[PDB]
């Protein structure tokens, strides 16, 4: 991909832009979504070509390649854009059982996510992109890392919204597959909430809850979760509840909720 035909278009989401790979120059080329550092910081984003180039699944942000010119990422663009605000602008079009595909599919891509030996750390309905009405995919790998083979956790104090962390990583740093487990729980809420800011992690928690972090901390080792979304299935909220074990150990698998979700429909 030659920068030269790179055709800036708008800002995305480190950056993300709207560019237009035009080779023939007459703005007829495709729609592309292109990641670039706006020192470590380099080693950070070497790091996330190097993952996302190896990912190959249907629900994982697919990686086009990478720019040269006088570096950048390139990967697919998808109109749509982030799943929480396609969940408030078509609210009365999507049923329970679309927010239970929904809901498949990233565990699905979650489960991929593991097999590689990834952690994502930064799982929530923003992150998640919408490919079509039917189909999600997983993408901001931008706090992803790679767990060796002797270890099963990573230690980091994280720059991302609170309401997403496990207890572990808000108290030591502890990031792995099962605080993953705990950030997907969340995103269950967010997706049978869809998405409402009035009834948010941030709106709810904030009202239940010395600094923030550990008001929280101190809130959920009592046992205090949020509240089952208004009209939630309790099934659904049964599944949350099993993801917010306060035990990495005790929570259930991405490869035990896919078929218990599938069930569902
Ligand atoms: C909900 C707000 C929002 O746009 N959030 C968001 C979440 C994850 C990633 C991005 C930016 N990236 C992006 C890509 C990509 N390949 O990373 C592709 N297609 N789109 C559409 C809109 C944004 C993106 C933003």
């Amino acid at each position: 991909f030659e920068e030269r035909h790179l055709k800036y278009i708008s800002q995305l989401g480190g950056s993300v832009e709207l560019c237009r790979y035009d080779p023939l120059g007459d703005n007829t080329g495709a729609l592309v979504a292109v990641k670039q550092l706006q020192p470590d910081q380099q080693r950070d984003f070497q790091r996330e070509i190097q993952i996302l180039k190896a990912l190959h699944s249907d629900f994982i942000v697919k990686y086009r390649g990478v720019s040269y010119g006088p570096l950048r990422l390139v990967m697919e663009y998808l109109p749509s854009g982030c799943l929480r605000d396609f969940l408030q602008r078509h609210r009365a079009r999507l049923d329970a059982s679309r927010l239970l595909l929904y809901s498949s599919q990233i565990c699905k891509g979650m489960e991929y996510l593991g097999s590689r030996r990834c952690v994502h750390r930064d799982l929530a309905a923003r992150n998640i992109l919408v490919e079509s009405e039917a189909h999600v995919k997983i993408a901001d790998f931008g706090l992803a890392k790679l767990l060796p083979l002797d270890k099963d956790y990573y230690v980091v104090p994280g720059q991302s919204p609170i309401f997403w962390y496990a207890p572990e990583s808000l108290s030591d740093n502890i990031f792995s597959r099962q605080s993953d487990v705990w950030s997907f729980g969340v995103v269950l809420y967010e997706l049978f909430t869809y998405c409402d800011k009035s009834c948010s992690p941030s709106a709810e928690f904030l009202r239940m809850m010395v600094p923030a972090l550990s008001r929280l901390l101190e809130l959920l080792e009592e046992g205090q979760r949020l509240p089952a979304p208004p009209a939630c299935p309790a099934e659904v909220h049964e599944l949350m509840k099993l993801c917010w074990a306060p035990s990495p150990q005790d929570r259930p698998s991405f490869s035990a909720l896919g078929p218990q979700l599938d069930m569902l429909w």
